[PDB]
């Protein structure tokens, strides 16, 4: 119970071509070529309603011209920008943004396994939209996009969730105490409770007997139900290194060993994204 | 509008209690306090149904009996044990589980963490259901339906479900794509890929200007796209590892550089789990 897929690639270099008709070979995927800017206009503008992922080379002649043009006519679809642009290295990924804020970018050599990016760059549309077109603006605003109505986009990404989504059971996490939500004070507190655990985590972690597991839990679900960024993890990791850097020093002491932590670093993070990773529903 | 959480502490210090309601001290949480064994069981047996979490001091007299009669009468809920047993001799940290598989631990002076701890022994619980009594099995399978009697459990669950889950979506990744699922040809093909992929990030991980970001995102989303667990990330790491070591020798160059590659690691990892984190609704 899976949906086709609606894929049109712009590409005018038969490798590449190639490549991308070998690893989308699967039935699921169903293919539009288009060999020139002005052919893809033509199909894009007449196919509004039936591209689910845009698969464009950069270094195509007139390439911002025909993405600028897609802009201005709202076919802002998911997309996979391959390369880049014949003065930046053509055969690489470029380094910003090309088309919309929600594409993603594959060097010409990185297309075997082209059916994870395509999933990849879907997602990524879904979650983003309405997406910043990096083409549409323009130096305007606005609030600060628009037409009103150009969001449009919203109602692709709708019907693109009816075949690419499913509904699933989550816990329902309090907003209200997620970190990004928190005034100074609880903000400081979470801090100082979880640089507390970690400092627990780091002290036991290379003494044998030590349950590890379980201070390694208590840290880690302060993380995942207060929704800390993983930064902010490695922040705290960072800011006890220091402690122990100051503690090391007064005491004479190498700090090299702190380098061992690193491990710990790892471990922690480890459990993190096992936590969110077994939580995904179905 | 928060759901309700009915807690019930078994707890007979002042200094505990205290803590507890500080921590817990929001509207939402409905607090009932039991000062005894006793009144723990027979308010346990009366309000069978209107407990959401125990939360149970391990210092208490008599807890292990306390926890049995418990089990006896049918009572398993969610549960947060606090500290240990004392008998011999810390206050803290409990290194065995001893009312059921899915309770947490928590130490004495961690109790300001406790509106996340809750989620966590709640969540846990739902993850769990129908959880494991230690006070039942000493074999591979106390278990499942004996007694049958016991799927108060799953009602209890889907109660707890109502008030603290909720429906969201999320993209169908194809589960016949995941690594682990694969013909050990596509597996091989795959695991390839990301070895490929894997190598230019540690290549180019120290070099400047090198596109490490769209590196490490192209794996990422092979990763995630294909659900491979950390400890898949971690071995291919080593298998380049091994190959980067090989090369340092067969030049001379010193082999405590491979070190600092550990921050590559948990680079990659970080972004897994950022990735799982960016993914969960609402
Ligand atoms: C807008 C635009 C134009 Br006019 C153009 O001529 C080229 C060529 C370098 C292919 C590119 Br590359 C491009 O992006
Ligand atoms: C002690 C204490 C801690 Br530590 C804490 O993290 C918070 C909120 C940020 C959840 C609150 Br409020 C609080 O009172
Ligand atoms: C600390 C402690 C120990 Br030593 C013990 O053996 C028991 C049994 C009566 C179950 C319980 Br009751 C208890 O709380
Ligand atoms: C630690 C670990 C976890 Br957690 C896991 O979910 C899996 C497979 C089910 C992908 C594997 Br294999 C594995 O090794």
């Amino acid at each position: 119970v899976l949906s086709q897929i609606a894929i049109c690639i712009w590409v005018e270099s038969t490798a590449i071509l190639q490549d991308c008709q070998r690893a989308l070979s699967a039935d699921r995927y169903q293919l539009q070529v288009c060999e020139s800017g002005e052919m893809l206009l033509e199909y894009a503008q007449t196919h509004r309603d039936q591209i689910d992922c845009l698969i464009l080379v950069a270094a195509n002649p007139s390439f911002r011209a025909v993405v600028q043009q897609l802009c201005f006519e709202g076919v802002v679809v998911p997309a996979i920008v391959v390369g880049d642009r014949d003065s930046e290295d053509p055969d690489e990924p470029a380094k910003e943004q090309l088309y919309h804020s929600a594409e993603l970018h594959l060097g010409i050599h990185q297309l075997e396994q082209l059916p994870y990016q395509v999933d990849a760059a879907l997602a990524e549309f879904l979650r983003l939209a309405p997406v910043e077109t990096m083409a549409d603006h323009i130096m305007l605003m606005g609030a600060n996009h628009d037409p009103e109505l150009s969001s449009q986009q919203r109602d692709l990404a709708q019907r693109l969730q009816e075949r690419l989504g499913y509904l699933g059971v989550y816990y329902k996490r309090d907003p209200d105490r997620f970190l990004r939500n928190l005034p100074a004070y609880e903000s400081q507190k979470l801090h100082q409770a979880m640089q507390t655990s970690y400092r627990e985590i780091v002290l036991s972690y290379f003494s044998p007997n030590s349950n590890l597991n379980q201070s390694i839990d208590n840290f880690v679900n302060m993380a995942f139900f207060a929704d800390v960024p993983v930064t902010k993890v490695v922040e705290i990791h960072m800011e006890l290194m220091d402690e122990f850097a100051k503690k090391l020093r007064v005491e004479g002491r190498s700090e090299d060993i702190l380098l061992d932590y690193r491990l710990t670093l790892i471990d922690v993070i480890a459990h993190l994204c096992e936590m969110y990773r077994r939580s995904i529903p179905r």
